[PDB]
């Protein structure tokens, strides 16, 4: 059995591709992962996804998307793809000890936000810990918060957040910043931003919501506690391109490269959508739009075979 | 009063840009038009917009989007922009005899699908008349339908539709086709497609839904009636770039050109989203994703000023 299309991933990109492919009668086979539903499964209220005047939670939105795909005939499997063979007329994915094949593959594995890896970080996610100023900055009006990171991302998150927050403490584990000089001086010019270099968070405190961070100086080991009600982690993203490295062309940071304004990768019959590709916008609505595009690309490409 | 951003248009691109800009505290001023709400205001059920497991009507979805923008502080005006001055640090839009100014402008005027311009076409829209095989092809299973057009669009719509329809009659007012030879031969190879050249529709019949089309031979004037329950118009699209012609760079078909995978136009501080730019995918979810991108671009650009 060679399917028309296999989709790898179950965030907004993968489920939108599945909805379109299923409605196009392609009978898409979708590997969602065991940690299915994408990044929004791991947040609370989603307010900037257009179509919900009063908002919707991440899990509620993603279940709508999943049920929508099912309604149109998508074959959803809550399992991880462990290896792929993407070159040639028939592509293979390996799922544990099972194999599945298809004429086209849509890559929608997303990107992982890098974690601090400290106690409290996971528990308090959506309760004061965030990875996305655009998404949750809104909810920290007049509060004292921290941003963690030393790159342009962190500089952009910190400066953007000062339009809501009472104060922003920008923490970085070294005394040198990889951020561009322009972003660095923008943050230095901001009166609401204080820098804490050679500093790391060792723990995030909070009974139901974030109440403080435990800090350590990375040179002297001196520890202290800072009272804050928000922690924004901005230490980078890791596109989930491990499966396809060596097969499809990646840029220097591991993002899957695509042709022009399409979803075509360097490999015939292989298409890529979402934050696996996009290192600029990184929103649910942009990932959903790209997943639709990937399925239209795949449909058009299949028609030419 | 110079606003941070003015948005022109109120389809998915314009309302998504408004939601993001308003939530970013930019207080966007949005000119929706008198025919507000975009193309979906002019359809019935929308089934492929991710997030609605049982679907939603076009007007219901667009009202959610409008109310969402309002909730976050967008200033919405149900009026047409009649002229723009887009060059320089301060942009001006003219609305009747009123003027409004802004540092950034987001162009989201969309594209008009070309109409047959015959009696019945407008009345039966969403009741058997469609402009979008991807969107409504689903609903014509085992039915006899027509597709109108002579280009690649029409060839793609007709061939795609044969996976649902019992038959497809492809009508074109000349005996020569502007479609590429590959698309033309794909349709000629399809056993479910019959060509009717030198033929035009003069009227679409239907008590509540489409029941037939009146046909005329464009050479001899011979008229007849065809029994069909669907009409797909695929005679092209006209991007609504009239306002900005001579100011922002357009391609040969009038679409606004953008830089790379961003929404930046040829003019500093001017950004473009949706079907005004995209002549490839033309879906609500892709237009919404691009409107989000336009507002993130605009936010980032404003921050650099
Ligand atoms: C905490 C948090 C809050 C956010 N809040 C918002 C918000 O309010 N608004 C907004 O617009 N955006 C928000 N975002 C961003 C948004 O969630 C992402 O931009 C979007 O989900 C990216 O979609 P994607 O489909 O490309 O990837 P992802 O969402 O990362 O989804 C990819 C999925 O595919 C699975 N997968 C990966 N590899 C495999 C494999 N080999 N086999 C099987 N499955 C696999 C993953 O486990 C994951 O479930 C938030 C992100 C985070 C982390
Ligand atoms: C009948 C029909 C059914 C469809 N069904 C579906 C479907 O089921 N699923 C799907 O994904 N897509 C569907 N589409 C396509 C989808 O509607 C479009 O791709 C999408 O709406 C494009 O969004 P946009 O914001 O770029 O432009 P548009 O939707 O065209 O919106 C632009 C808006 O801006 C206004 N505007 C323009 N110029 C000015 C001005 N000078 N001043 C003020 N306002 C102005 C316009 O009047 C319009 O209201 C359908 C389209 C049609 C025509
Ligand atoms: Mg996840
Ligand atoms: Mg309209």
């Amino acid at each position: 059995t060679v399917h028309d299309v296999i989709i790898i991933g179950s965030g907004p990109a993968g489920y939108t591709a599945a909805i379109y492919a299923a409605r196009a009668q392609l009978k898409p086979l979708v590997f969602e992962g065991t940690q299915f539903g994408g990044a929004l499964m791991t947040t609370t209220e989603v307010e900037n996804y257009p179509g919900f005047r009063e908002g919707i939670t991440g899990p509620e939105l993603m279940d709508q998307m999943r049920e929508q795909a099912l309604r149109f005939g998508a074959d959803l499997r809550m399992e991880d793809v462990d290896a792929v063979q993407l070159e040639g007329p028939v592509k293979t994915v390996v799922v544990g000890d099972e194999t599945h094949q298809a004429r086209a593959v849509i890559l929608a594995m997303g990107a992982a936000a890098r974690h601090l890896g400290v106690p409290g970080e996971e528990a308090l996610t959506g309760m004061g810990v965030s990875t996305c100023a655009t998404c949750d900055g809104f909810f920290f009006r007049d509060q004292d918060i921290v941003v963690v990171g030393g790159g342009d991302s962190a500089m952009e998150e910190a400066t953007f957040l000062t339009r809501f927050a009472r104060s922003v403490t920008l923490i970085h584990r070294r005394d040198e910043f990889r951020a561009s000089k322009i972003m660095l001086e923008r943050a230095r010019a901001n009166e609401k931003i204080t820098f804490l270099t050679n500093t790391e968070i060792t723990q995030i405190e909070g009974d139901p919501k974030v109440t403080g961070v435990r800090l350590r100086d990375t040179v002297t080991g001196e520890e202290s506690k800072l009272d804050v009600t928000g922690v924004f982690v901005a230490i980078g993203h890791d596109p989930r391109s491990e499966l396809v490295r060596g097969q499809v062309e990646l840029d220097d940071e591991g993002y899957v490269k695509v042709q022009g304004r399409t979803t075509y990768t360097s490999l015939d019959g292989v298409f890529a959508a979402g934050d696996l590709v996009d290192h600029t916008y990184r929103q649910a609505i942009t990932a959903a739009g790209s997943g639709c595009a990937a399925s239209i690309d795949a449909e058009r490409w299949l028609a030419e075979q």
